[PDB]
């Protein structure tokens, strides 16, 4: 019911008990202060609108899907889709101040999967890890969302740019089901932790991105309504080899147009008819109705299909910085 916070924490792994069990990296700060893992989201007066932009150096997201400072973004996808292995990218290439990982529970190993990649991040003094698993009781694996959430809040207090990871609201979800076994409902403390996240008025913000395990849930369904967008990771586009695997014609970003100017919303939606008119050739081909020749506008976004390709996959060691996504999604598109 209270937890550790402070810069202390920086490097450190924390168990459900709010305990460090690990290091993968050590910082000169030992600041180490406690508060209560339960604490009332700010009032509509505190927070501030979303109007800046949470550039994660990641050419699809940022020109198309962009985030914004404060803003929950779901990420939906079906293991394995390689949703952890974006995860690192938004940890890797973005601009935080600070990042709290939550990993809610697992098997065990992949925790140290995690561990074992933010020993060789160039984040590493700016992360911190909560971890639960499956050994542990489903009490426990509710309170490692709180702790990780707790500890970004004491960040964002302290006036600090904040990214948390919540992976996964599924299996948040399947212990949060199996506490209620056991005025308040336990179901309804899953909108009260996402109410959370946000830019305050006379503070830092945090950013939140909560991943959600598909195989079309309900719960994603309920999710969805409740955040300020989501990231699809389609199956389909994972086995034909696009990485990241996000479908940007099933994505959204609400606070899109709060948070990029005017010239940047007419290259986005003259590209996202690029990428509905070549989804529609493609279905003609298989058809086989397509034949060069035919048709010169199909002739042309034929001819485009590579560049738009091109510009959609990332390697998961590149990071673009904004002028870069917008340069060359401006070459994809005249």
């Amino acid at each position: 019911l209270h937890t550790q916070v402070g810069r202390g924490l920086l490097g450190a792994v924390v168990n459900p008990l709010g305990e460090v069990t690990d290091k993968f990296a050590v910082t000169d700060n030992s600041e180490i202060l406690y508060r209560p893992v339960d604490n009332a989201p700010p009032l509509y007066s505190e927070r501030a609108a979303i109007e800046k932009p949470f550039l994660t150096g990641i050419k699809v997201i940022d020109s198309l899907l962009t985030c914004g400072e404060g803003q929950r973004m779901g990420i939906f996808a079906s293991a394995g889709c390689g949703k952890t292995f974006l995860m690192n990218m938004l940890i890797e290439h973005s601009g935080a101040d600070i990042y709290v990982i939550g990993l809610i529970g697992e098997e065990g190993r992949e925790v140290t999967e995690t561990v074992d990649y933010l020993k060789n991040s160039e984040k590493k003094s700016r992360c911190v890890l909560v971890y639960a698993t499956s050994d542990y009781s489903s009490v426990d694996r509710c309170n490692a969302a709180y702790i990780a959430t707790a500890i970004a809040e004491f960040f964002r207090t302290e006036g600090h740019k904040v990214a948390l990871f919540i992976d996964s609201l599924t299996r948040y979800a399947r212990a949060l089901r199996d506490v209620a076994l056991a005025p308040v409902s336990v179901f309804d403390s899953l909108p009260r932790l996402l109410e959370r996240p946000g830019k305050l008025k006379a503070g830092g913000s945090i950013t939140a991105f909560y991943t959600v395990l598909l195989e079309a849930d309900p719960l994603a369904e309920e999710v969805r309504s409740i955040l300020d967008g989501h990231i699809y990771l389609s199956r389909n586009l994972a086995q034909k080899g696009q990485f990241p695997a996000i479908d940007s014609l099933k994505s959204i970003s609400r606070v899109f147009t709060q948070v990029v100017d005017e010239k940047h919303r007419i290259m986005a939606a003259a590209f996202r008819e690029l990428l509905s008119e070549i989804e529609e050739l493609r279905t003609i081909i298989d058809f086989g109705e397509y034949k060069p020749g035919e048709n010169a506008s199909q002739d042309k976004i034929y001819n485009k299909i590579s560049v738009v390709e091109s510009f959609l996959k990332q390697d998961y060691r590149l990071g673009f910085t904004y002028e870069q996504t917008m340069e060359l999604i401006g070459e994809t598109i005249r």
